[PDB]
């Protein structure tokens, strides 16, 4: 067939429109180049690009056949000779997630304006969750070299409008993520294990102050760890088992892990904490990899020391590279989730660094930040919808 | 905010509509529940579900503000109090790929009708390629227990209309594919190595007849392999190197592998052929796993025997399970591509069994069949578009 024709059907959705159009088209010489159809809120759009011999596109016969069929049932149709028209649209360059509880119109409006301001086209918008937060995705096409300006603008928008806003490369490679590590304390697990241990010794107050100082980046991590663990000197070592039994997962953790397993992820934890507490929990969640420091115990008593070497800021990033090497995963396809300045290097090395209810120091270097206390909002940044999670869990 | 309102904007696409609507909405008390937007062939649909206090949805103020803003620039808008309306649509249950060169309207019409006949809703249609074949995807929602009827119907449609039609589960787990194996002969590579070797001995005719008999399922594979390899008895062993240098990849093979690497796949080959030929080629393509039989050589001469055990029909399936075990991949997340009755068990064991220009015996048990001589059409069945492949290759 010689020449191209574009047929576009719009109106209120009704059963059978799709089959009726192509059945009609088949009476003429029609081969398909492209078909695009969606229904949004009972509004149907059906765009069909065809090629027919220049011995039928000329013709009123095709036009009359289509127009009568479509108009009679109450929809509209346009029919145009194209030839200057793309067959298939290009892929989006980036995707943008907007999360909030609530997402105001003012906030989403602020996002749309910053996007428009940079010459960025919105290729699509859809919802990805209604729970535990509202989530929206926009797939966009960013002009070459505007990506940094875009992230900057949206970070300002996120801070002023009280929504989480994440910009991600939407290219084939950098969205085939296959490996994730979680920081434990205040990320996978609620609270700080070291503070729970210090409480037994009656030093919770001092240890929490040092902890907060360290997690904000104000303190050297290694020195901070030495000072805090020293506070435990003389405790019976069963304090470890106690604290282990007291641990509560971050809300959404079980959903997060369970969903990441479905997707074939390798899952691990990297922690400055203590392996006698972490490894036990890790086994129960059936994780793949654990890096943790180590408490010194003499005669069933904590000495107040940690066994070197110390997992420090650089150490966490090293554990990730290690994990990815043993896993066969390129750094670009890795994810890291953390909350403290302790996690800064690890997030840096990751293909996707996610800051979860994080200190300002971590948010400043993270690829994305989550501000709501639901760990499963991580899944939304990984291209999963609430609907898919619920569906998967229904089939058991 | 108390009550729900649905706002729907339709018409010819123009810059700035998205930001304008939410900017207007922000003047009222508006929080977002869901946003859905697409443009197809310059037709815009923007559906927004909001909640505002029952102290503004009552009001003409919101309605007038929105209607004036939208209508003045030449689009339409409807505004309705909902409350009985879903926030977010459910995920599709399956996806359907239609491939052809050409895809006639009659063919696609036949697909749409069979789908409608089973009570299956078309949730979306899009193009996934314009080259080397036309490809279309339909995401669908299949009533519980109609899946088998659907596959049956579409197989009949595929056979009578000359298009490839594949139905796949669209659930989270069964679309996280991470491992693929290719049969070598007449799948990854053009022609049959055993026939190329037999040509040197002057027995190509007899060996091709046995080969075709075996690949149609008419012959026992092991016996067929013994008979054919015996034909090589007395050849100098450098025939192996000759044939190795003569091998040509299936069109699209390099694109296929290169794209599968981007997506973090583990890639391998399972073959009844000969490792001295295959392993060399496998190294050059940087594959992860090879299973192959073995030619017996005495004093630089082929004896006409293969070294046991023989990779047979069951053996190929076993090599896959093995590969997946060493890879940490569940069978449900594995893919197998083959052409002959020799591959039947391997395709069976795979989560996705793909028959590529295959004998009737293989097509009958395959999850999907490809009929065009382009190996990269495999990528379309794995949820990749032509656009994404071209984009990825542009960034190098
Ligand atoms: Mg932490
Ligand atoms: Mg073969």
């Amino acid at each position: 067939p010689k020449v191209s024709v574009l047929i576009t059907v719009t109106g209120v959705d009704q059963p059978g429109v799709t089959a009726t159009l192509f059945e009609v088209l088949s009476r003429h010489g029609v081969e398909l180049l492209n078909v695009e159809q969606v229904v949004i809120r009972h509004r149907l759009t059906l765009g069909v690009l065809v090629c027919c011999p220049a011995d039928v596109a000329d013709g009123p016969a095709l036009r009359h056949d289509v127009e009568a069929a479509i108009r009679k049932v109450g929809l509209d149709v346009s029919i145009e000779r194209s030839d200057d028209v793309p067959i298939i649209r290009e892929p989006s360059t980036h995707t943008i997630f907007v999360l909030g509880r609530p997402i105001t119109a003012a906030a989403f409006g602020a996002v749309a304006r910053e996007v428009a301001a940079l010459g960025v086209n919105i290729d699509l918008i859809r919802g990805v969750s209604d729970y535990p937060v509202i989530g929206l995705e926009l797939r966009v096409s960013v002009p070459p070299g505007a990506d940094g300006a875009l992230r900057t603008a949206l970070n300002r928008v996120s801070s002023e409008e009280h929504v989480d806003v994440a910009v991600e490369d939407y290219t084939l490679e950098r969205r085939a993520k296959r490996l994730i590590v979680f920081d434990v304390d205040s990320t996978l697990v609620q609270g700080e294990v070291i503070e729970m241990l210090a409480a037994k010794a009656g030093a919770e107050g001092q240890v929490a102050a040092i902890t907060d100082a360290a997690m904000r980046g104000e303190l050297d991590f290694a020195q901070s760890l030495q000072q805090r663990v020293a506070t435990l000197a003389g405790l019976p070592a069963t304090v470890i088992d106690e604290v282990a039994g007291q641990l509560e997962l971050m809300p959404g953790a079980r959903t997060t892990l369970r969903t990441l397993r479905r997707l074939g992820y390798a899952c691990g934890v990297v922690s400055g904490g203590f392996r006698r507490i972490i490894e036990p929990l890790a086994e129960e969640l059936m994780l793949d990899y654990v890096a943790a420091n180590e408490l010194e115990i003499v005669d069933g008593t904590l000495t107040g020391r940690v066994v070197g070497p110390i997992i420090d800021r650089a150490g966490k990033a090293t554990a990730l590279r290690e994990f990815a090497q043993r896993a066969g995963v390129p750094m670009a396809q890795t994810v890291a989730v953390g909350d403290g300045a302790n996690d800064i290097d690890m997030l840096a090395a990751a293909g996707l660094g996610i800051a979860f209810n994080a200190k300002p120091a971590l948010r400043e270097v993270a690829d994305a930040s989550l501000s709501h206390p639901y760990l499963d909002t991580v899944l939304f940044l990984l291209g999963v919808t609430r609907g898919e999670i619920e569906a998967a869990d229904a089939i058991d």
